[PDB]
């Protein structure tokens, strides 16, 4: 099966132009399910950079029996945009909060940027103080548009 095209629809939160480029297909490209999954993940990652922490993406192939071609229908729902209430470090028993906090690129009170959160993780990992560093972007009970960013570390 060949790909005839990719049609994106839904709530793209103003990022249609970038998303269209992420779903660009080459002339004569064949349908491949794992390429579809990668594309969906690329879209979710992009939306995360802008504070859409829980986007939904669903793809649906439309098969053309006569031409043996597939048209890919991609539905995107960016969902809610979240800002950060607190950045929390859990597991730092020896390393003082201030040492971890100066490595942060995400600001408290600002829109979530999943890339900023990831940069903080990489910076903490680079220090060599921790065996493991994981991040959890958690919803805040009672506050619909807030997340906490929790860095879970093991010393």
């Amino acid at each position: 099966y060949k790909l005839s095209g990719v049609e994106v629809s839904g709530n793209l939160a103003g990022h249609s132009a970038e998303i269209e480029q992420l779903t660009k297909i080459e002339p004569g490209e064949l349908y491949n399910g794992t390429k579809v999954t990668k594309m969906e993940d690329d879209i979710k990652k992009l939306l995360g950079r802008y504070g859409y922490a829980y986007p939904r993406v669903q793809s649906m192939p439309e098969i053309n029996d006569a031409d043996k071609t597939v048209k890919l229908r991609v539905n995107v729902d960016a969902g809610n945009r979240f800002y950060v209430r607190k950045i929390r470090f859990e597991g730092n028993d020896t390393s003082k909060d201030a040492v971890l906090r100066r490595e942060m690129r995400q600001m408290e009170g600002a829109w979530l940027g999943s890339d900023l959160v990831d940069q903080g993780k990489e910076r903490l990992n680079r220090l060599g103080f921790f065996e493991t560093v994981d991040t959890d972007t958690q919803r805040v009970p009672g506050s619909p548009d807030q997340v906490d960013v929790v860095y879970k570390v093991k010393e």
